[PDB]
């Protein structure tokens, strides 16, 4: 059952970006795919375990809203095999390239956030990572969420990050509820298509911010043709207090409703 | 891990069709999902062994184009999970629904459709059935192959078998080119929109006439639209002749060479 690619059957085209301990191509195995590569010579014995840890975690996960694991290789450097998706990030769609989604299947994105979030936390799965810029597109019509180089049973990217996380408190902030807070972000992003703490500049006083419970997220701004249950369904999960905020097992489900009544 | 879901965690709705050894129903589990179930009261210890061998093989595809595993069920009937696909099987689209796809993307279902042969092929699996009836269309784009209820390491779907297997011949006839016989004749379900032999009315005549090398499939039918490259490609692969037939890796990346020369 091994999901190691046997030697070198791996194209691999330019490069796309960075990330989660890795880099990623535009390769070829068997049709188009998303590798990420370690880029370094020699394997570190704690890089050996967070190569090692993110493919056990995709190995759980089969899921049509979830980055299809393809493959791994540890010939050739460290190496991690998915689908390839035509389009993009959604942080590019909505921050980079400013795309004019329609409200009809801008919730049909959350939809999806949802749906494969979900099956993540009931499959035990942890996100910690989170952001916008790992909710991968397929054709701008699937939600695929990817990179799990953060997940369980020095630079970061404040913004996604649940307050208690930031604080830093008992080696084990990360939980249920932080991924909830970090796609409540997410939630918001679309419903503003900005990033929050927007019009400032301070990364290093954010931190300290809302990591203490003073830059609470502005909500008064967001397209107008939101839902009534949306800006609660939005406030509900960037609730500041850990366990005061809601489930998946609840989220999709008081979305998957609200679906069906924006349509006039 | 093992990809057993927990009983009643399952849904299912209304009926889809049969085949593959049970009933297909659109379902609900983190989401829709398209689930095979059983349907019989007490399982058949012949039948015992068709599931598991199924799901063995279904363990081992993590494709694009491979139909999405997602689990299965033991508990409260036999049952298999796998992506659910909005829109519906070729044999639909084309023979019932009859819809007009042109030949730019024609092509395009027909790559797809290699694309994903090919990785089963190469990853051990033979198919031994293969239908149009089971080439499942998600949407318009997207190309995933059906079941594998027959797949190995009383009804008969007759008109897409290989001479060699319509006769019988050593209890092995399933092969290579067996799989890349009937896939041809889905080449030419592609290019002329009918049925092989579609102006007879004798099912157990083409079983004879075809199992001994009269009856051969008539390729001055095709579209004028296709390409001249095309017709050679379904005339190899729709050869009599076992060992004559090309090979997947071979077929995929001439379709490929190809597909960049129709644009004009
Ligand atoms: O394991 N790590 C992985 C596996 C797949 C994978 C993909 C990416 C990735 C990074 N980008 C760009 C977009 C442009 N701006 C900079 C980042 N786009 C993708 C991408 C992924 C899947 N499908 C299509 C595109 C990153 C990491 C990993
Ligand atoms: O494991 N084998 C499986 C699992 C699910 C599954 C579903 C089908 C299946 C049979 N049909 C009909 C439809 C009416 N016309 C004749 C064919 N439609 C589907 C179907 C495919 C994908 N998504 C939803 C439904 C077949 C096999 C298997």
């Amino acid at each position: 059952y091994y999901w190691e690619i046997e030697a070198s059957e791996v194209m691999l085209s330019t490069r796309i970006g960075s990330g989660s301990f890795g880099t990623v191509y535009k390769g070829k195995w068997h049709g188009d795919v998303a590798v990420k590569i370690l880029k370094v010579v020699d394997p570190t014995p704690e890089q050996f375990q967070a190569f090692r840890n993110e493919v056990a975690v995709l190995r759980k996960t089969r899921h049509v809203n979830i980055l299809l694991f393809m493959g791994y290789m540890t010939k050739d450097n460290l190496a991690i095999v998915t689908q390839w998706c035509e389009g993009s990030s959604l942080y590019k769609h909505l921050h980079v390239q400013e795309t004019k989604f329609q409200m009809f299947q801008l919730i049909d994105i959350a939809r999806q956030t949802a749906q494969g979030m979900d099956y993540l936390h009931a499959k035990n799965i942890i996100h910690r990572d989170m952001k916008s810029n790992n909710i991968f597109l397929h054709e701008g019509l699937t939600v695929k969420i990817g990179d799990f180089g953060l997940a369980t049973v020095p630079t970061g990217s404040v913004l996604w990050m649940a307050p208690e996380v930031i604080r830093m408190q008992d080696n084990n902030p990360f939980s249920f509820q932080s991924d909830v807070y970090s796609y409540g972000i997410v939630l918001y992003e679309l419903m503003t298509g900005e990033l929050p703490y927007s019009h400032i500049n301070n990364r290093d006083q954010i931190i300290f911010m809302v990591g203490r419970g003073y830059a609470s997220p502005d909500l008064s701004k967001l397209y107008k043709n939101c839902p009534k249950a949306m800006k609660r369904l939005v406030a509900d999960c960037v609730k500041k207090v850990k366990e005061e905020r809601p489930l998946f097992p609840q989220i999709l489900s008081s979305i998957e409703l609200l679906q069906h009544s924006l349509p006039k």
